[PDB]
């Protein structure tokens, strides 16, 4: 009962401006250490299953260091970018002489500390995992040299346990080139994760947001490998920061729009091709073209400012007055006469064309409204089933009042044969200079005619 | 030896119509259960090794507890919907007072009863795990025997046995944002799937089908988190309902088709553009634009129908005639004359043009055929291995007859800068047309000088 | 100080000359193999915590045997290819009545041997998992003990380590339809995998490359499973094999360039569009258009030939003088007047347009440089931030020296209203004629009158 829709039947659009926005304006790198233990060497003679064990988990546990050791419409316009950038110029610096020590330094007698490194960016580190305690003092020992006799078999359970993490982590980094995404738990704990939320620089608001979402900061986040110098394991943890909250946010659902005249081809088309989400953040408008990536939890919606484009207010005027003298709307033009529907939030766009069968239906009255070849709009509320053709599409059941703005469909003030038609990313003027070209030259080859 | 295929020269495009469909038109929507223990860390000052790590297991039960509570060409045309609009629709409803209690009611006796929701709509319901009963018939009045003793560990690998899974389901859901795709074994094991399978409202044979094929009815599965409300973990697993099933389907192969004069550029392509998987199912052809949309297993092809358009039997007019005025056939035209090729069911075809040098190969004798700039097509049985440039393409080693149709390409029809050569939808009778236009405009504008 | 950057300010673009080639040519395909036990449950009465816990583990050993038996700008112009029609190939072989016989024979006494099939192609077996042994001598032998004791625990535990390998392929096997990627660890450990590269038929330097990058190589290879058939489970592994090594590589930064008039629209904007990865090979150069497809570790960057074209040397001299008439350069335009940005190796491209807040900072001095309206770049040394509007891109911090050539922007060189704007993948000479078809138009139509 916050969010509400409203449907343009003039230009076959639909706007949801319920929403709250979650911009990912930045960046904030932290490093994750493990200290580690140099192993050399086990030397237990003799096969017994106690020993074997112990001998084989070892095993695994010095592959997983080898392993590291060895691993040292629309849309176009958004241009690129390099994601883990921010990420790689921290593990970059991580390679500089003792600086491993600095860190490692600060890091023993506490698990959590600041260090400024020689770049002169202060970052928090972590020391969420010291095997090497256990392994050096507890296991080590006990190995070396010819006789290894382990009883009570519990402590072998722990050992696993214990190495376990470190295994998965040396796994994923290994199926990922060492930069994972999302940030897995085995690489970053729950505990560990929200510690490293309360000592970020941000508001409480922001860390309020992030902590009731912590599984959607996880798939915007980023775990880069670095280096395992002196006996530390060290990763850096990319984590998102929201600069921009609580402003209003929409997302524009769009669709075919065509003449509904009777004959077989000879039909125009037009589509509003500025799709996607759009959010308020600096007096300007944030638009995001591709809604992948873009994720929804009810209120907020999470975007990252990488993959948008910054628009001027007055686009929002493209929704009301399509032919304001103030914004040239994007658009684009076809004969493709093709049905489709397009579900929105709170409801479904039906683009119905030609002998198409498009209808909508309820779970127990099946079907309850046959529609008359056009674009329409049908609420969430009375309706559960939407099918067009043989396609089938399922309607959200949120909550939410639409609204029909009635408005005669803007593709019958065309004159056919005249209209431009293969237009992928044009715009109002650009198809009215087309015409006014084409009603030039129309017009001006008879009268010297 | 079902399935065929046969090569058009003149339009250098392949279909393969020994295939069988098998589409997704609908959805079924299950919820599977978990009855969890509502525990309270017992004060116990025991510092025993079994205690201890059931004591850490526990932690890990409840830090998986804990973070589910926390969680609350072409193809541009073909529309978006909501993939788990069925499946969020469910969810959405569960959230109602003792809704939970009403499924909580009839799994007691049984892991097995379908239930009415106060939406009215009945759903199959499944209890595959039951750690309540595990933890506090086996656990709790061990870990609480005043002196903390524990006996044997072999309780403590049970524990960790039972747990384990429900750790993969909280992992996966971690990292998913409480929906995952598709449904893993965690999820729903083989045995619990096949069970579903049965008492879906479909055919004996569609079960069969599912039945042989689940690994790829769980890549077209969802599972979404809803609520963990009572002492009861529930999940909706969405399976797809395949209503269109033993309809002969067939692939559509296309390659850049251009002039092979001997200029250097001045040279004009074409190109269809229709490529794609299509199916028979309602009299009609749903066809699927993105192939990676479709997956094989030999007879068998599957596709989503969301992901579809739905279009008249003429289509298959434009693998025989082009010309035909009973469909307007779907191409794009450029001047890029560019070497490149496309690997069929049963073979390869090869775009060859300017001095680029064009092979094909078998493995044991090298090289068996050099092309002469054009379009042409190869079985697979004599070949094995096609060299186009410095590219290396491999061919399906698959059995089934292949013709060749002969004709001459439809691109010398044409004369150069009457051409229309910038179009990405354009058609035949679109291009006419332009032709036409400029055909009449050289026309006109001389008879008048 | 090896990696050099060259931006052109007469073309808005960059390119970075320190790379070297990885270029993947073609496929190597070896044969896994793991030995398994045909096994009959026993009929065992014995109800010990021990023997359930085997029993419950050999039973998810039969199950995943079960699940086994049950599975029984640009870039448009790189055409289609099958990436697993080698390992199918191979697969397929597999499928004949003795043939594994034969090979089972050649790996019973040694775990690797090179085996000729009846295709007559020569391929590499490997036996990584003898679970049979383990099954038949150790655990056999101890469940059928008439009496179901089971003496120690540490008999369940070697069963269930043993196991785990082949309950996580099986899993991934589950949910990748039969063909995985990348190849995990889990499907080839590190140490298979490095014995697999020296009996590959490469030189000494290839074998060099490949043990240096094993997880890139798992990334660019695929997993296949084939058949259970007799008692052993083989899938074939296919490895990619590099060709193409240590020649020259060049990658290519482009950014939208447009007139800086004072008016609102009425702007011409200009865009190269051969963007990608560019590498010597053959005396040609190898065109990866889509940059997603290339990893990279700073001096190699490894690339899949089957998604490249394959151009001439003369493509260089577009980025030296655009006009030159032995190549025609691939453009781009719009009438699209929008800023964004573009992150190169050793710096970033700003194409900054309108009334846009164009940005570059520094993290100790903040702001360093305000954009006047145009294409400008800055080095990666002085530099470390870039904002554009509300966008904020970080920079990378490589090193190496970048190079300012000065030259006017082209785009000022062409007169509007006889400018073509709506051209995706035109061309220098391809304009030209439009320009003069329409400088025709212009001229022709007036001396008439």
């Amino acid at each position: 009962q916050n969010i509400t829709e409203e449907f343009y039947q003039s230009t076959c659009s639909a706007v949801s401006k319920g929403y709250l926005s979650a911009l990912r304006t930045g960046w904030y790198t932290s490093v994750i250490t493990i200290e580690l233990s140099n192993i050399k060497e086990n030397k237990c003679n003799g096969t017994d299953a106690k020993v074997k064990l112990i001998k084989q988990e070892l095993d695994k546990y010095k592959n997983a260091v080898t392993e590291l050791q060895l691993l040292m419409f629309l849309g176009f316009l958004l241009g690129v970018g390099s994601a883990i950038a921010s990420g790689v110029a921290v593990c970059k610096v991580l390679h500089l002489e003792g600086e491993v020590n600095k860190i490692k330094s600060a890091l023993l007698s506490t698990n959590k500390a600041v260090v400024s490194l020689s770049n002169g960016v202060s970052v928090l580190t972590f020391k969420v995992l010291d095997l090497k305690n256990y392994i050096d003092k507890q296991l080590l020992p006990i190995l070396n040299k010819q006789s290894c006799s382990i009883s009570n078999i519990e402590t072998v359970i722990e050992f696993q346990q214990k190495n376990n993490r470190l295994l998965e982590i040396t796994r994923e980094f290994s199926v990922n080139a060492g930069v994972t995404t999302p940030v897995s738990t085995y690489m970053l704990t729950n505990s560990e994760l929200l510690s490293l939320i309360n000592d970020m620089p941000i508001t409480n608001d922001q860390k309020k947001l992030m902590s009731n979402n912590v599984q959607i900061v996880r798939q915007q986040s980023y775990s880069i490998m670095c280096i395992i110098k002196e006996e530390v394991l060290a990763y850096v943890v990319q984590l998102p920061l929201y600069g921009v909250i609580d402003t209003p946010c929409w997302k524009l659902h769009t669709s075919p729009l065509c003449t509904t005249n009777t004959k077989e081809g000879s039909n125009i088309c037009l589509t509003r091709t500025d799709r996607g989400w759009y959010c308020d953040n600096a007096g300007s408008v944030s638009f995001f073209p591709q809604a992948e990536t873009c994720k929804v939890q009810s209120n907020r919606v999470f975007c990252d400012t990488m993959n948008s484009l910054t628009l001027p207010s007055e686009v929002n005027l493209c929704n009301v007055d399509i032919f304001n003298p103030k914004y040239d709307c994007k658009i684009m033009t076809s004969k493709t006469d093709v049905s489709s529907s397009v579900i929105t939030s709170l409801g479904a766009i039906v683009s119905c064309y030609g002998k198409t069968k498009c209808t909508a239906s309820n779970k127990n009255r099946g079907i309850i409204k046959t529609f008359s070849n056009g674009c329409d709009y049908v609420s969430n509320k009375g309706v559960d089933t939407v099918s067009v053709g043989n396609t089938l599409y399922y309607v959200n059941k949120q909550e939410g009042k639409s609204l029909y703005v009635k408005g005669e469909p803007i593709i019958n003030f065309y004159d056919p044969l005249v209209f431009p038609s293969d237009e992928f990313d044009a715009s109002i003027s650009q198809v009215n200079e087309k015409i006014n070209q084409s009603l030039a030259f129309i017009r001006k080859s008879d009268e010297l005619l």
